[PDB]
C-alpha cells in the first residue's frame, strides 16, 4: 500500500513499506543532428547547482502523448519543428522514482518560431569536453551523444 | 535556501523557493561484455512495479569513491571482479534530483564469489526485445546498450 508524505507540483513522495518512492510525470527528450552538430540545451538546474548539457526535453502534460510532448518541447525550447521518430524509453532511476523518459529522433528541422540556452555542438566535442571535466551531462544529453556515435555517423 | 520536508534513507526532499528537490546519494554502474553478451541484471523495483533491464549498479557508500563502489557492486550483484576503467557520468534527472551516476567499463572478468537476477544477453537482443515491448530499460541499461553499439563492436 502507498502512503503519501508529500503531494507536489512535479513530484509526490510516498512510502511503500520500507521503500521511499518519488512519483514523477513521464518525460520526453529529442535527439536532433544538423550539419554534424547535435542540438543540446542548457539551463540552470537548482537541484544540481549547475547547467548540464542536455537535449530538448520536458514533462508530458495532461492530454498529451509522448510524440506531442516531444513536438512541443522542441518548439518551446528551440523554436524548431521536425519529423519525429520514436526510438526507445528508459526509467531514469527505478530504485526510487517512476519517471520514464521517451526518446525521439528529429529530422528535417525547420524554424517555426523566432531560460534555455541552445547549444549546437558536435557530439564528439561534447564527449571530449565532458572527458576533460569542462561539462556535465544529463542522462538525456549522454543518451543523445551515445546514440549518435552508435547509429548516426557518416 | 533549502528547507527540508523529509530526511530519509535513500533520499531527502527539500524546497528551494519554488523548486522541489530530491537529494540522493551518487551511484555507479558497470558495463561488462563477455563473448558478445552484456552483463545485465534485473530486480523487482517497487517504484515502477516491474523489473527493468539494468546493468550492475548501486549507491556509493560512506568512505567509498566511485571506482570502489563499482568494484563492490559488480562483486555483490554478480560475484565477478574485473579491470575497471572510468567512462563518464550523468545526472539522472537534473530537473528534480542531484543523483549523479558514474559509469565504468569492466574487462577481464573473473569469478570471485559463488534478489538480483544475472541476465547475460547480447546487446542487439536487449535492444530488439525493448523495441518489441518485451522489456523496459533503466537509464543504466540503455547507456550500456548504446555504449556497446558505439564503441565495443567487432
Ligand atoms: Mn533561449
Ligand atoms: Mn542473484
Amino acid at each position: 500500500e502507498r502512503t503519501y508524505l508529500y503531494r507536489g507540483r512535479i513530484l509526490n513522495l510516498a512510502l511503500e513499506g520500507r521503500y521511499e518512492i518519488v512519483e514523477h510525470k513521464p518525460a520526453v527528450a529529442v535527439i536532433a543532428l544538423r550539419e554534424g552538430r547535435m542540438l543540446f540545451v542548457r539551463q540552470m538546474r537548482p537541484a544540481v547547482g549547475l547547467a548540464p548539457l542536455e537535449i530538448p526535453a520536458g514533462l508530458i502534460e495532461p492530454g498529451e502523448d509522448p510524440l506531442e510532448a516531444a513536438r512541443r518541447e522542441l518548439a518551446e525550447e528551440t523554436g524548431l519543428s521536425g519529423d519525429l521518430t520514436y526510438l526507445f524509453s528508459y526509467f531514469v532511476s527505478p530504485g526510487f522514482t517512476d519517471e520514464k523518459t521517451h526518446v525521439f529522433l528529429a529530422e528535417n528541422l525547420k524554424e517555426v518560431e523566432a531560460a534555455i540556452e541552445v547549444v549546437w555542438m558536435r557530439p564528439e566535442e561534447a564527449l571530449e569536453r565532458h572527458q576533460r571535466g569542462e561539462v556535465e551531462f544529463s542522462a538525456t544529453g549522454l543518451v543523445g551523444v551515445l546514440y549518435y556515435h552508435a547509429f548516426l555517423r557518416g
